């Protein structure tokens, strides 16, 4: 049908129509009387599979050859989403799979839609990491995923009279024809005990077992031929009344079974320790036993790189140490620059709330040789900080990996700093922010280590799977080496003045919102406005990403329109989205809080189809995938300091959204690179906000001096939406008058103000487009491609590469 | 290679040659360089998997056309063993296979060998469910086995220091090629709850939902392109703190974990109720799914048959009533009638500790509605009983499903005669038994009820598979229609002088015991002489089975040698073997009695080769298929009365063992088809036993009056056989001496004058042969196809066919 999703050819077509009568037959074990769709799905992946295994096998077979240095990235949470059709557009299939289900009688797209997501992660870390491994394999590194296989992922959101409930996220129910079970290499885990001290030297024993068994899946590059690995690890019970023991397995299965849904959020909990001490455990050693089949160790950090994706796998640290030392008997200097040289580390976030500090008691009882091993890097760590900074009592408390207090803790960042030879955030401002703030002394102490990689988002997902209308009419024009090549839609610059391009954007735009607008209704029977601006925020629901400032617009907007009703305003349809992490009640009652807005705004006869507020149930990838290419604004509104980088901010500019957003994480650099004329900021900068803390933040000043704003809270405290329930929002209003820590009211003018000049743009089309076309042409920057060079160039020591592999 | 395993074809050799190249690709995702030998297994599995699958789908399409009465088997047990050689036996594969294995450098003996066996049983009982199956299948009844796919069968026994320890079988940990997952065919299965009255009836309400996934395995006729299904159920939670939540579970999906491992022994327990009613529930909604795809449920007994394998799945009656009366409203006089019709009893012990009574505080917790069925079934029942038999009450009180006492129990076998219009028996002396004895009121109210069916091994398994040899040797004189008409080998008594068929029968015989004394020194380090008579007794270790009896005689034979050291005796190996329940103690005891036996026995040097004593380990239908083709005697001991039937008695008999035995069981049969002549035939009959319970069984008679008793119990009491530990075995002497129910000492000196007569004829090489040539050739009624013949015909109302469909 379209150029970008490859050839059609006879021979692939009828091959592939022959091995999905095959797969239904044979390996589903049914005739085509009794099959259901969830079954033609099957076929199909099974068929789209096949076509992976030969270069799987190959690609592995090449690494084993030509025994490149190999790159370990670690992480707790892959956020992968469905599978199906990013393997047919790196295989370049997807054409022939169209055309071969077709002449079958089936709907391709219908077949994708049942295709459970694979829902390994919470956010933006753990989808940064599933991007991550698509850029890997597109640039010919030889690059391992490792993680957990957790059996239940991110929970199914329910909205219950305007109420989040969780379900279990049972993914799993039907199968998943994408992994292949590596029981064969199994390896155990060892978990409590003691340490007991001998001629010799340390030696862990009386220990508790845990079997961690590998699931591999297969991660293709595009269309290189290249396929890598993702493997994670699956907790099972060794072999060894009779009834109750077999049943008492599960504690031991435990560690596998489900994913903590916190986003952004720390909490202590005794199994999350076991769960990053499990994927770190059974990692290293796959590690040493892939390195000695290549005694010298010298040549370790030339042969691995290992990559902490936050501090949830920091204890690959001083496990590397216990088996390099305690196993391996290299003595503890030598052990250390081996560690060094091989770990690196990536902070998401200065939130003092997401950062990961352990009691040490919990260490004592689960991992005793470990933290003997934390004490000892902490004593010769800070024996180095007295050195360089002689008499400096305090830096030394605030430096130590072990804080003091009613309970004792080690802060793993601290450990990740001095245990790693690179340590990077994720978009200029912040990893400024990390150097001037929380790892200011670190910094001081070893500036070479602290280095900055902007994120990115990798193109093939979320511009050519989620916007094939975009890719194709950007290949038109540009041709399609833009998809591996991102940097190259600087040329769409050319064509802003190009009256037919103009007239192309705007119109796969507005098919995109009416495909959106009918899948509203088919699934959730809501109906929409579809000539209506799409003003969309969907993220995880938290207070620092300030939903509650869209909702104070949102009701402004309502208020306006009930006070003058006949005069015209720019139709808006409010879309806002997200889970909140289960025990969290504000983030909660905002969810509340938003379908309780649009109970009433969207009700009123005096509004019409001016303003609809919609809460959009179960956002996950798949969903991101439908709305974001449907959009018109997009809203990246964190208290500026506060966002590390995002990465939806990106996907919507790649899109062909307009971005309103302060200037926080990477919207500064997204505002750099297509000019600030071409984004709408708003709000207190990083340095404004650091005067009204010192002075204080009175919210009530705010309140006594805007009207608007006044009116708005009375409404909210009054009752006016919740009826029958008048305080029901009572801890919102007191949280945003005496307790608010992102300031929501002192960027509400600016706000209000900044969205009125999107109304005033989106009243001219042609100049909204060209606007929108000058972002489209400037998101290169911001392909995960680009990311991960520098990973590899600057912190890795490999070179990447776009040269194919045989097939 | 050997005619009876089939052609190799050389487009056929050429055809698996490349699928399981394409599966050792594809499927394993693997390459030669890199491939175990249980990749190759699991190679070969998917290849032979594959001609299953068309005669499966066509073979399942048959029925819905032709639309048969449908058999429906429930058993909480199917002891399937090995798979993989059973396949190619029953598709004609086996030659073909070697080669194809053969030519691409492979032993195909060497990789049948690394699959599991399925041990979803714990003895006969689950084992003759799978013989049936087979039987069903290669009879052409549409015929489907109903259990529970249970995460952890049988456990594995290991021996240390001579004790029995028990380790999970982790029999799924590789996956199992042979099922296939049915997601979208899972059910509801209700628990606890409360019961409800309203004006349209009784409904059953506030209960906990568990589904049943079912998992599908095909069974395979013998040569007719049939291909049965077996449908074992798994325990899944319903989707709907969080974490806590999720982890919970496990108590829902704990139903299907574990196979409760006691043999012929009842126990109370709540988890193993939950598992009886799981299946019955779930079966039963299945089976009424597929009758309403033919409002009329008088046409239910034309169409369906449910088979009640035990007690085990009695709530099958009490549910058909729940579903016809409260959901389909059905009367209770019509519903019970199409009840009666459809359900069968078969009863396979009269030992008491075996019969199911399920206290009522539990059934009124966990199955209240049941329990308000059964109660009404009582009272109509002995409403019945009160007109046939007026003023007997304390026939009412014998005849109750309700039992009185301390606690209130409901005896299930009541239940299953009730509601069952067939009772069956499973040999002639125990079906005699149960009208004379336990079912004796029973029988007087409703004597047509009362049926024998003797019970069979299937040929496949038992004689082609596991004993090519023999099977190849017979062929030769009389063709190959015998494997599926047993009763064929009775053309072998012309046989009987023929010298050439003579030698051949011994050679085979030889052979097979050279076979499995090099299997004993590979597998478990341990040497036998090959020319010694192989004394086996194996089954589970039970004191009504007698392996007491067994290990006196073998201290009287090395006390006997010690006595006379050089006078001749025929050299022997006995061998032992079979799991203990876990908390059957005096089982346990046996076992290490027996290893202690061995170790004085085995390492005396005046004994030399002349007696060894073995303990077999992990005995399970694997290990049956070796040992039982080496045997030349089969001690089938057990006290006259006791073993119901017995089918390694009938395994033995088919491989040329002869057998020394009590009048008990099918022994009574065996004989009776062979000749008692050809039998080694001692002890005490039931009537001998009943006449000794009438004056009182006193064991210190036999102790007094038999002085090579006397020495053995001084030896057991002094410590001869633990010196380390002189008063180990004071429970077995104690037993022995004041509390034996079985009569060991009571049948002694006849057992002992028997097995002498026994070594007499080993002496006699030649009229050895002829008595075994005279066994084999009468073992044909003990056909499993005889045995399903009967139940098709005077049971199930349906007729058998040796037919083929087309492939
Ligand atoms: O501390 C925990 C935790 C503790 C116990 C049990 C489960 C847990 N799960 C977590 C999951 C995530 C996080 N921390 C973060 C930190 C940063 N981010 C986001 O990372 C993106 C990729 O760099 C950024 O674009 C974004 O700005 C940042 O917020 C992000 O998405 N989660 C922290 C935790
Ligand atoms: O009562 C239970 C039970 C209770 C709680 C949990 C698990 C349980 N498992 C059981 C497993 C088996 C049995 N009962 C029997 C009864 C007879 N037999 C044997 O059946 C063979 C086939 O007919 C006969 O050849 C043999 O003589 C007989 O002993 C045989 O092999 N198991 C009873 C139970
Ligand atoms: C990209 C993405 C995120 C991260 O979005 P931010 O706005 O950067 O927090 C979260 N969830 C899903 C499903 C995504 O695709
Ligand atoms: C046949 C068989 C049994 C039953 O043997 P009996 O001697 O009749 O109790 C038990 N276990 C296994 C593994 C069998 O093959």
């Amino acid at each position: 049908q379209i150029s970008v999703r490859g050839l059609a050819g006879v021979e692939n077509v009828t091959e592939l129509k022959k091995n999905f009568n095959r797969h239904l037959h044979f390996t589903l074990v049914k005739d085509r009387n009794v099959a259901t769709p969830r079954d033609y799905y099957f076929a199909l992946a099974h068929t789209v599979r096949d076509h992976l295994v030969g270069r799987w096998i190959r690609t592995q077979q090449h690494y084993y050859e030509k025994d490149p240095k190999r790159i370990y990235y670690l992480s707790l949470e892959f956020y992968m989403g469905r599978t199906l059709q990013n393997t047919m557009v790196n295989l370049a299939l997807e054409n022939a799979c169209d055309e071969a289900t077709y002449q079958l009688g089936l709907d391709m797209e219908e077949l994708e839609e049942i295709e459970e997501d694979a829902g390994l992660g919470n956010g933006g870390l753990g989808r940064l990491a599933a991007c991550f491994l698509d850029s890997m394999a597109t640039l010919g590194l030889a690059a391992y995923g490792y993680g957990i296989r957790y059996e239940f992922g991110i929970f199914n959101q329910k909205i219950c009279g305007g109420w989040q409930m969780e379900e279990a996220d049972d993914w799993l129910r039907y199968g998943n024809p994408w992994e292949k079970a590596r029981p064969e290499f199994t390896l155990p885990v060892h978990f409590y005990g003691r340490v007991e001290h001998t001629s010799q030297g340390a030696k862990w024993v009386d220990t508790q077992v845990v079997l961690a068994m590998p699931y591999d899946t297969p991660v293709p590059g595009y269309r290189n031929n290249v396929v890598n690995t993702m493997r994670l690890w699956s907790a099972k019970a060794p072999n060894d009344g009779y009834i109750q023991a077999v049943l008492d397995r599960n504690l031991a299965e435990n560690i596998s079974r489900v994913l903590y849904p916190n986003d952004n959020f720390f909490e202590g909990k005794e199994l999350r320790l076991k769960q990053e001490y499990f994927v770190v455990a059974a990692t290293l050693q796959d590690i040493i036993r892939r390195f000695k089949s290549s005694t010298n160790f010298d040549a370790f950090p030339d042969k691995v790189a290992i990559q902490l994706n936050d501090t949830h796998p920091s204890l690959a640290i001083p496990e590397l140490m216990r088996v390099l030392v305690d196993l391996e008997r290299l003595d503890w200097d030598k052990a250390w620059e081996v560690t060094v040289k091989t770990c690196a580390y990536t902070n998401h976030t200065v939130l003092p709330e997401a950062l990961e500090r352990w009691p040490v008691h919990l260490l004592e009882t689960l991992l005793p040789r470990h933290l003997q091993i934390i004490y000892e890097i902490n004593q010769r760590f800070l024996n180095r900080v007295a050195a360089a900074f002689p008499g400096d009592v305090d830096r030394l408390r605030r430096m130590s990996l072990v804080e003091e207090g009613a309970v004792k803790r080690i802060n793993m960042a601290h450990l990740c700093i001095a245990g790693s030879h690179a340590v990077n955030g994720v978009a200029r401002i912040h990893s400024e922010i990390l150097k001037k703030t929380i790892f200011k002394d670190f910094y001081e102490l070893e500036p070479h280590k602290f280095q900055n990689k902007t994120n990115g988002i990798t193109p093939r997902r979320w511009l050519v799977l989620c916007n094939p209308g975009l890719a194709e009419i950007i290949a038109e024009r540009i041709g399609e080496e833009y998809i591996s090549d991102l940097d190259q839609l600087r040329k769409l610059l050319s064509y802003v003045d190009d009256e037919a391009f103009i007239r192309d954007v705007a119109k796969v735009k507005q098919e995109n919102k009416l495909k959106f607008a009918a899948y509203l209704e088919r699934e959730y029977k809501v109906h929409i406005n579809p000539n209506s601006l799409f003003d969309v925020q969907v993220k995880r629901i938290h207070e620092y990403k300030r939903q509650l400032l869209n909702c104070l617009h949102v009701i402004t907007l309502y208020n306006r329109i009930k006070k003058e009703p006949n005069k015209f305003v720019v139709p808006r349809t409010v879309m806002i989205g997200g889970k909140a992490a289960p025990g969290y009640h504000m983030a909660k009652m905002i969810i509340k809080l938003i379908t309780a807005i649009g109970d009433v705004v969207n009700h009123d006869p005096v509004v019409g189809d001016r303003l609809r507020v919609i809460f959009l149930e179960n956002y996950r990838v798949s969903l991101a995938e439908k709305v974001i290419p449907a959009a018109d604004l997009s809203e990246q509104i964190s208290t500026a300091g506060t966002e590390a980088s995002g990465t939806g901010n990106m996907k919507f500019m790649l899109n062909g959204a307009l971005t309103i957003g302060t200037m926080d994480g990477a919207n500064v650099e997204m505002a750099e690179e297509a000019g600030e004329e071409n984004f709408f900021i708003f709000g207190m900068r990083v340095e404004d906000v650091d005067r009204l803390d010192q002075r204080g933040y009175n919210a009530q000043e705010y309140y006594d001096r805007i009207p608007e704003l006044r009116q708005i809270i009375e409404q909210l405290s009054s009752g006016f939406f919740s009826p029958k329930q008048p305080d029901l929002f009572k801890d919102i209003v007191n949280m945003l008058m005496h307790h608010d820590r992102f300031k929501v009211f002192a960027d509400y003018e600016e706000y209000v103000k900044c969205q009125e000049r999107v109304s005033a743009l989106y009243k001219n089309p042609r100049e909204w487009t060209r606007m929108v076309i000058r972002n489209i042409a400037t998101s290169g920057k911001f392909s995960s491609d680009r990311t991960i060079a520098q990973y590899a160039r600057e912190i890795w020591g490999v070179e990447p590469s776009r040269q194919r592999l045989p097939a």
